[PDB]
């Protein structure tokens, strides 16, 4: 049931993305539901991104016939990977960068409910120059809260981020590791506290340039990050811990840009003990544009030759109680996440630890022994 | 040539890249001669996963002395006119970097929090944190059950930080110092932001683990720091270290044999000069012994059963120095300046030494791993 986790226009839709269909990966354009070899056009995905650039025709690969007719299938029905055709990652060769705390509003409110409310709302609004939910980060505006927030005792580092010049942006993992759909991912063993955090992911080239956007699960672990920010890459960063699918969707007549900035960002968890977590969360609260988050981690200040992927945050909280009362949620062995939205259809991984998935083997020297073997260099 | 080589490199042997005129090429130099290994594995990684530590290497291409190749330093050859380039000593390798792993260090990141990043704040908290601190950090082993009761005393204090706790709690700072491929090497400029107005060098000793998590051998390091980033918000760490241009390692990886060793580590000597156009110089000294977690359990924490490095890593041990000497303003501290040159030193890994100039003016990065690969499948070394 390969439909059942595209778009519900995938037909019409432009889908970037790999498969190995037993040689290795292989770079796949999905044009009028069917699946394009594009690997002698170019031999991986940032390759491709790279040789064409938007506005250039994107000439057939080779005809892999209907995707829903590939015999593709996820972890938890073919654990063994018995499948003959196995669908990936959309990255290979980009950098994975992924953007936090881009929902200010979420942030400032939490802090001024965790003080009390409505009292300390007048003044910040007020030395503002206007309502909270309008903040603009980087604004005269936020610089004048964020000393009116000071001045109170409530200005933290993550409201730096929030409101300030500078968004966070950090690296997610290593390039080509990145698990796909169908996947494990995993949460450190000697994590008590995690959680997904469904998001946008945006797909840019060597010249830094969105062509297009996939969904992410930034797996998080909480307890890491809560006893130093200096633990965030030690949160953010092991083994299986970011995936990204199920294809990149390009940008064309169908779908743009102003698609995602208005995308409606659906989360479910599903654990053995029965527990379901449901939530969904919409991109036009986000306080920084996406192509501006790509602008701060583009420029003359930072390249990226092969191209990036950036993930664009969240605002979904982790604050539904499973077991222990008042200590939120955190994943169990077996989770189901599914993250979704309709014009890219659905990301769903199972959750394990770390040490049990499967680890990171195939990286850059692995897959140029494979482009090469298959005379694709 | 030798004026930046170990004081022993003719018996050393000495792993880096070096572009004769066709690309990138991983070399070996021993008994002062460069070999050009591509053809045994086409790069540095590649060559650390074909042989285990102890194996002998065998010979390549010999290349002839290393002294006689006219290699030449970006400050005295701007548009690169030298017909051999001397390069980072990675390729495929993820570039990761410790933290706060020397109290001199720790103590500055406490600083500039409490600063909010502003330079003009330093001299006040320095000046209350380091009577009140200081022959408290290095007195418990981090991670013990000691560093848990300091823990505890420091918090009762009112003396806690994040950066205390990934100083001496169980687990250390560890992250990604910028992209693989993207490393400055010896001779290169660096680049600071060019909107940061507090920032220095970082000189650390770098080892190089291969895909199997061996340490196999190490080099010197400058890890690029902006305070006025990181003092703002830990969050934008990632910012006050990763920008284009902003990690040099070199010049060489020394492997370890019998005339060097993780002990040889472990005991350096390491020397930091800075010198300005403005001629302000700085000059000091400091010891890896006084690292507070040894560079085994570093590596330890950065690689196991829940991260895995296929092509390895390279890891940045931890800065042992923070200037804080005065450049302009009495009490104000160090900046860099556009045109500085920041020597990194010790006897047993020679000098990597850079020039300083804004993340814009440096040559934005262009050659990455598709790059690479055209490269080396286009010489046949594929
Ligand atoms: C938090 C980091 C700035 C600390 C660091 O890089 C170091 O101490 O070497
Ligand atoms: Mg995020
Ligand atoms: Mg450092």
């Amino acid at each position: 049931g390969v439909s059942e986790f595209l778009p519900e226009d995938w037909k019409a839709a432009t889908l970037l993305g790999r498969i190995d269909f037993g040689e290795g990966p292989t770079p796949v354009l999905v044009r009028g539901g069917r699946v394009e070899d594009v690997s002698k056009i170019a031999p991986t995905v940032a390759d491709l991104m790279n040789a064409f650039q938007p506005g250039a025709v994107i000439p057939r690969g080779e005809d892999k016939g209907p995707l829903e007719a590939l015999d593709i299938r996820p972890v938890w029905e073919d654990p063994d990977g018995a499948a003959p055709v196995k669908l990936l990652a959309p990255v290979d060769l980009q950098c994975l960068k992924a953007a936090g705390v881009t929902f200010a509003v979420s942030t400032l409110e939490r802090v001024i409910e965790e003080r009390a409310a409505l009292k300390i709302r007048t003044l910040l609004a007020e030395r503002m120059g206007g309502d909270l939910k309008s903040v603009e980060p980087g604004s005269q505006g936020a610089q004048r809260l964020k000393d009116a927030l000071i001045a109170d005792g409530l200005w933290s580092q993550y409201l730096e981020v929030a409101i300030g010049p500078d968004a966070e942006i950090f690296t997610k993992g290593p390039t080509l590791s990145s698990m796909g759909w169908g996947d494990q991912v995993g949460v450190r063993y000697d994590s008590h506290w995690n959680n997904p955090e469904p998001e946008v992911v945006l797909l840019c080239d060597g010249s830094g340039l969105i062509r297009g956007a996939a969904l992410g699960n930034d797996v998080n672990l909480r307890d890491f990050e809560g006893r130093s920010a200096l633990l965030l890459s030690k949160a953010k960063d092991n083994n299986a811990s970011c995936a990204i699918g199920p294809f990149f969707r390009l940008f064309d007549e169908t779908f743009g840009l102003d698609d995602v900035r208005s995308a409606e960002v659906e989360l479910k968890i599903t654990g053995r003990d029965n527990f379901v977590l449901d939530g969904k969360s919409n991109m036009s609260l986000i306080s920084r544009d996406p192509a501006v988050l790509a602008g701060q981690a583009y420029g003359k200040q930072h390249q990226y030759p092969d191209g990036f992927a950036l993930f664009l945050g969240t605002m979904f909280a982790p604050i539904q109680d499973r077991d222990t009362p008042g200590q939120g949620f955190t994943h169990k062995v077996g989770d189901r996440v599914r993250v979704s939205t309709p014009k890219l259809g659905v990301l769903e991984n199972e959750v394990t630890t770390c040490d049990k998935a499967k680890p990171w083997t195939f990286g850059i020297s692995a897959l140029i022994r494979n482009l090469a073997g298959r005379g694709l260099l």
